[PDB]
């Protein structure tokens, strides 16, 4: 039973969602002048906050609610820990709306109760390619092109309820709220992940997991002895000998990407990316704000072949919090990013993602199974994790979907 969700346009069940074959809206068409004008009721001890991220003091007022409470493992051993310049990065991209970010603070002493964040995405999300050939075989297809225009919708994450609040219905207020002021401004889908199970996902993809320094990581228990070293009499010492990284990459035109890289990297990146089912369209503007180099935050390089950009990777930075470990109390993980291999095999260009996120001093590079992540686990020698993330969006039927037609990549 999902009080909430049980009211919202999304589908209900998996069962529903194994039956769609088009993609469309859910509601019926409303407009803004149909939307309520006020914030919704909350209690008279809360107040409604919309973060300045300009602000230095109100970054570090959203830095420190998600330190502190935002995504954990199930055993209370690590927490995400996003620092203020990846938040000012996620959360600003261009052309961002303000008032999509939602925050609750108590009134007394003015502390940050609640948040979620939305920003504009341009996302294609029309009827998958393999449904759109069984709806060409039913005569179908206009129904099934309808929506093949990329969509200005809102991305949603961020979503964190301080522990203290837990399991008091703010989640619902906070999301409904957030769906008020997006469709104030007549946008009326949105897309988000998370790593539990909603109503409903269109896509699933397990986590995967690239050990860089597999001492300190089974020291904190995030990641066990794979069993195909268990046979030996000291599986660390051969897991350190067979995952040492080449000293120098692979590819010797590789550089740091620069803003005159950008057009260049746009396009063989919208030309990867067209190739997937659900995928973002990104501008010569959009490409410069998530994929310029910033320190701490994200790492963009390129090869050059013929003196031109013909390969490039992307990838984030995301600390964790170790908590309760002796030793350690903080864990550098690398998120794969966005890539595009136009010259070189794909687990080539890969594999020096990880020589550079080593010699940068990163424990572990981490992905999903979107894009074709999942072609180079084996080469590259990933482990499976426990984890999976889950796509989702609001407002939109959409078939299932595997993850390897999935190029969003989610912060
Ligand atoms: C058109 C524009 C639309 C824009 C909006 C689109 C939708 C966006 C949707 C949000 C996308 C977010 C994407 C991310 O950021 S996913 C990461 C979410 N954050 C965390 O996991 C951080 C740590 N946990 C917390 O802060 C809290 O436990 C949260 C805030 C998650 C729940 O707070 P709390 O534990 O105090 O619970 P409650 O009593 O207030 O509320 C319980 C209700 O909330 C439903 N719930 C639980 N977990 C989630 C979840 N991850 N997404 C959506 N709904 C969730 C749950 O099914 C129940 O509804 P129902 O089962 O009774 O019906």
């Amino acid at each position: 039973a999902h009080a909430f969700w049980s009211t919202q346009p999304v589908p209900q069940t998996e069962d529903e969602t194994e039956k769609i074959v088009f993609a469309g809206p859910m509601d019926e068409p409303k407009t803004v002048a149909d939307i309520p004008e006020e914030p919704y009721p909350i209690a008279s001890t809360f107040e409604w906050w919309t973060p300045n991220m300009e602000a230095a003091d109100d970054i570090h007022a959203i830095y420190e609610l998600l330190r502190d409470n935002y995504v954990e493992d199930d055993d209370s051993m690590f927490r995400f820990n996003y620092s203020e310049e990846f938040l000012q990065w996620a959360l600003c991209p261009p052309n961002y709306i303000p008032d999509w970010h939602v925050a609750v603070r108590r009134k007394a002493d003015k502390k940050l109760l609640a948040f979620i964040a939305g920003v504009p995405v341009t996302l294609r999300m029309g009827t998958p390619k393999y449904m759109k050939v069984k709806a060409q075989e039913r005569g179908e297809g206009e129904e099934a092109a309808k929506y093949d225009e990329p969509r200005h919708i809102c991305e949603i994450n961020f979503l964190c309820v301080h522990k203290q609040l837990r399991e008091k219905r703010l989640a619902p207020i906070l999301i409904k709220e957030a769906t008020r002021r997006v469709n104030r401004t007549n946008v009326w889908q949105a897309v988000y992940t998370a790593g539990v199970l909603l109503p409903t996902p269109y896509a699933s993809g397990q986590y995967f997991h690239r050990s860089l320094n597999p001492e300190k990581l089974v020291e904190i228990r995030f990641s066990g002895i794979p069993a195909q070293y268990q046979k030996f009499q000291n599986p660390m010492a051969m897991l350190k000998r067979n995952y040492q990284l080449p000293s120098a990459p692979k590819n010797s035109g590789l550089r740091e990407m620069k803003p005159s890289d950008v057009p260049q990297v746009r396009r063989i990146l919208m030309n990867y990316l067209d190739s997937f089912d659900v995928g973002p369209v990104f501008s010569d503007a959009e490409i410069s704000h998530y994929l310029l180099p910033r320190d701490g935050v994200v790492f963009t390089y390129v090869v050059e072949n013929d003196k031109k950009v013909t390969d490039f990777f992307s990838f984030y930075r995301i600390p964790s919090t170790v908590i309760g470990n002796s030793n350690y109390n903080l864990l550098n993980a690398a998120y794969v990013h966005y890539y595009a291999a136009t010259s070189i095999p794909l687990h080539q260009l890969i594999l020096d993602l990880l020589i550079v996120a080593h010699s940068r001093g990163f424990d572990v590079c981490n992905m999903v199974e979107i894009l074709d992540n999942r072609s180079f686990v084996e080469q590259l020698k990933f482990g499976a994790g426990d984890g999976h993330l889950r796509y989702y969006f609001y407002n939109w039927a959409y078939p299932k979907i595997k993850p390897s037609q999935v190029a969003l990549v989610m912060l």
